[PDB]
């Protein structure tokens, strides 16, 4: 349920967190850079090009936004339930994603 | 519980809705003007100076953000459960608050 608010609150470890409508859900931004997406009541983290290609080769699938039969494959991967139980770990995952998003 | 998400969706008619860390919670902005705040799992609406002054005289208390003994009194008043349960009316209240803020 309160996944959006709980995500934004957790990631304040990265400074001010901003959100706006992105890809059918809500994007999360730090330092003017999107690093996360909350959609289908699930937290997703941004994989850079290299990470996303690898993930796909290894059988993982990113979130896809659809409208009237037009799909948009995103760079956003649903996190595991276990990661949520691991607050500091998840914070580090977001920090690394934000870092890769800025490169 | 997803007050924030629900609120961001509810207020889509007012303008483009964005949120950000504000005053210990999350501020809601319509085309760059803040009109609401989600904190303490409750939606709060912005009262302009006149409204807030009247409210305090009339025994109502705004949300106060506090860190390490430093309190910051805000202009944000918690809505009633009845108003939260009355979607169209809440949109109009937010719309007025936004007008008052501009
Ligand atoms: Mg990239
Ligand atoms: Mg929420």
């Amino acid at each position: 349920k309160p996944i959006l608010k709980d995500s934004m609150k957790l990631f304040e470890a990265l400074g001010t967190i901003k959100s706006r409508s992105m890809f059918g859900g809500f994007g999360l931004f730090a330092d003017e850079t999107m690093f996360a997406l909350v959609v289908n009541n699930q937290l997703h983290i941004r994989a850079d090009q290299q990470t996303s290609s690898d993930f796909e080769t290894q059988g993982l699938k990113p979130y896809v936004y659809k409208k009237r039969g037009f799909p948009v494959v995103t760079k956003y991967y649903a996190i595991s339930s276990e990661l949520w139980e691991s607050s500091d770990r998840l914070i580090e995952v977001a920090k690394k994603s934000l870092e890769n998003a800025k490169l």
